C-alpha cells in the first residue's frame, strides 16, 4: 500500500467518522514517555487494524492505537505505538499515518525519543531540544523519501533548514524556566542510526568527531515526512546515558536501564508537554 | 529485468536496427542542461518504452528518449532523461542502460550534475572537474554493484581509483583557457547523498570535516557502471549554492533556485562540451 | 525463509542425524585461508544445498559446505565458502546459519577475513586483532537485525560493546609469541564497506579521520548476529596493502594481489588457529 493521496483519504474518512475530533495537533510519544495519551479527555481509542490501509503490525505485536480527544482545551491526535524503521517497516508504511494527520488537520507535530549522550556536557536524565540532525540513512540510499514522489503532499526536492521550528524550541524552555528544571534543557544535533543495535564504542567516538551531540533510532524519517507536507515540528531527546563516558570506562548499555530512565522523568514530561499544547500559538 | 549480458544484448539488437549510428561516445546531462541533445545531427529519437528490457519511467513520467547521432564529427548516443535512484529504481534498472551503451561501442562517457558546494572556495555558477568521490551509499550497503556479478562486463570487486580519467580533466580545462573561462573552473572531491532531501545544514558542515568539496544526488552510480566494463568517464558538476555560507546564514535552498543557475550556464556548457566531444583523442 | 526457531531447528535436526558430531567451536574462514577445514579428522562434509532452510547459492555458484568433525582434540563446525552480502544476500539468509550452530551447541566463533589497511603502522602480510568496528550499513538502516526480532535467540537491542572477546584476543597474541611471529600482529578497528568495489582513495582518507585502523566488506553481520545470541567471537584481518600508501602514491589494488597475499600466509594462519582451537579454555 503506497503513501499516495487516495490510500491516506480512505483511512482519514474512516477516522472522522468514527471520531467527530478534528485535531490540529500531532504528538508521537517516545517508549515509557506515553502516559499523557492515557489523560487525553473525552477520547475516541482507534485500533491501527481496524483503520483502512493503515500499516499491519501484528508481527510486532503490542500495542497500536490511534487517539484522539482534547488536552488543555486543544483538539489532539496521538499515535499510541510508533513505528520504527529497525523493525522492517517500508518508507511507505512509516509515512502513512504521518500524511492521514495532515489529512485531519494536523498542522503542529510534537515528538519525544530516548537516546544517547555525545557532547560532554549531557548527563543521564538531560533533555535535549533538537535543533537539526544528520541522517545517516538518508545520505546511503535509505531515506524516507526515496519512491515516487507523491506531489499533492510537497516536492520532490525538500529543504529541512527549518524542519525543526525554532519558536516552539523557545516556547519549551520558556516553560522549563518557569517550572525551574531549566538546568536540565540542553539543543543539540541529533544523529539517526538505523538500529537495532545500540551504537558501538567507536562508532560513538566517531560521531563525537562528526559534531553529533546525540544519537537514537528513531524520529528523523516523521520529521522529514512532516516537513516535507508543511506540518511545524518540536522534538526532545530523553537522554539514557552518555555514550562517551560509557567507552571510556567500559561501561554497557540495555534496554533496561533505559526504561528505568523513563520512568524516572515520565511525569515531568508528561506536565511539560500538557503545558507546551496548551500554550501553542 | 536483470542487467546480464543477454538482456543488454536485446536492447542493444533493437537500437542497432533503427537507428544505424556506431556511436563511441555517450554522454548524459544534468537537469536544464540538455540542450545540446536537441542539436545533434541527422539524429534518431528512440523512447525508452519503446526498447527491450529498458526500465518503466511511467511512474516518474517525463521526458525518456535515447538520441543518437553525429556531433562535431563524432558519432554519439545520449540519454535524454535520467533514472535517479531516489526515485526508487533498482540496482539493474540503471545499470542497464549504461551496459547497453557498452555493447553500442561506447568507450567514453561525459557527463554533467548540479551540485551544492562545500568548499569555501566554490560559488555559485562554477564548475567542478571531479577527480574522485565518498559514496555513502556504498559504504552502506547500496552500492549500484550490490548483487551478482555479471562476469560478461567486469570484475567482482572493481578498483575506481582511476575511474575519472586524468587526461580528460586536463582537456577539458585546456579549452576553458582557450575560451577564457578558466576562472570558474575547480576541481574536487564529489559526495553522494542519495536524497532526495538536500543535504541538511549539519550534514553540509559534516562534509566539510570529511574532505568533501561538493555534494549531489547523482552520477556515482552511473561512473560505477562505467568503470567496471573500461568506460572512460568524465564528470562535471555545476555549482548551484554553498551550502556551507547558507547554513552560517540560515538562507534556504530550492529546485527553483537550481533550476535558473543552470539556465545561467546552459548556453556555456553547451559550447563546452561540443568541443570537448570534437577533441577527443 | 525467516531465519527462525523453527526453521535454524529444523536444519540443525538433519545436521545432528547425519554427522553425530556435537560442535561447541565454529570457523568462518576467509578467501583463501581456509586449507585448514581440508585438516578435519573423522570429518564430515555437507553441501548447503542438501540442509533444510540453507539459504540458495546457485546464482554466485562456486564451494558452499558444512564441514564437521575434531581438530586438535576439539569438535568443531566449519562454513566452506561463506555468504557475504554485497552478492546480495538477504539478512535472513546471512542468519541462518550462524543460528544453527547455536542450536548445534557452539560457544565460540572463530574468523578470518582480509582487509585493508588505513592505519599507517600496517604493512601487506600483518595480522590485525579486531577489537571493535565502525558498521557504516549499520548506520544506514541496513543493519543485519533490521526486521522482526527473533526473541529466542536473543534481545531486541543488543549492545555490542563485548562483542570481541578480550581474553581470546590475549591468547592469540600469547601463541604468536610463543612461535616469535608478534611483530606482525596489531589490534584495531575495524569499517564495514559494504562493497563489493574497493574503496575509493578519498574514502580510505576519510577512513583515516574517523579513527577507523583497517576496511573490509564481512565479518560485521556475522559478528552481530554471534553477539546477538551469546556467542563469544575472535576475528582477525589479514592485511593485503595499505589504502592510504596508495592513494597517495597513486597504487591500484585488485583481488589478484589479495589473493597472493593469502597464498603467502594461508600456512602460518593454518597452525596458528590450529593452536588457537587446542588452547581454547
Amino acid at each position: 500500500v503506497v503513501a499516495n493521496y487516495e490510500n491516506a483519504s480512505m483511512a482519514a474518512d474512516y477516522i472522522k467518522r468514527v471520531s467527530n475530533v478534528l485535531p490540529d495537533i500531532g504528538i508521537i510519544c517516545g517508549s515509557g514517555l506515553g502516559k499523557l495519551i492515557e489523560e487525553i479527555e473525552e477520547r475516541k481509542v482507534i485500533p491501527y487494524i481496524n483503520i483502512p490501509n493503515f500499516p499491519k503490525t501484528t508481527v510486532a505485536g503490542h500495542v497500536g492505537n490511534l487517539v484522539l480527544g482534547s488536552v488543555g482545551g486543544r483538539k489532539i491526535v496521538a499515535m499510541q505505538g510508533r513505528l520504527h524503521m529497525y523493525e522492517g517497516y517500508s518508507n511507505q508504511e512509516i509515512a502513512l499515518p504521518i500524511r492521514v494527520m495532515k489529512l485531519l488537520g494536523v498542522r503542529v507535530l510534537l515528538i519525544t525519543n530516548l537516546a544517547g549522550g555525545i557532547n560532554r556536557k549531557l548527563k543521564s536524565g538531560d533533555f535535549v531540544l533538537i535543533k537539526g540532525h544528520i541522517n545517516f540513512p538518508g545520505l546511503g540510499l535509505n531515506n524516507v523519501l526515496v519512491g515516487p514522489n507523491q506531489d499533492e503532499f510537497g516536492p520532490r526536492f525538500p529543504d529541512l533548514s527549518n524542519a525543526y521550528d525554532r519558536l516552539l524550541q523557545q516556547l519549551a524552555l520558556k516553560i522549563a524556566q518557569e517550572n525551574d528544571f531549566q538546568d536540565l534543557v540542553h539543543e543539540g544535533v541529533y544523529a539517526f542510526n538505523g538500529g537495532p543495535t545500540y551504537e558501538s564504542p567507536d562508532e560513538s567516538n566517531m560521531l563525537l568527531k562528526l559534531g553529533c551531540d546525540v544519537v537514537g533510532m528513531s524520529t528523523v524519517p516523521e520529521v522529514i515526512i512532516a516537513c516535507h507536507c508543511g506540518i511545524k515540528v518540536l522534538a526532545v531527546s530523553l537522554i539514557a546515558n552518555n555514550s562517551i563516558l560509557d567507552a571510556e570506562n567500559d561501561v554497557s548499555i540495555n534496554h533496561e536501564k533505559v526504561l528505568a530512565v523513563a520512568e524516572k522523568r515520565a511525569d515531568l514530561l508528561q506536565m511539560w508537554f500538557k503545558e507546551i499544547i496548551t500554550r501553542l500559538p
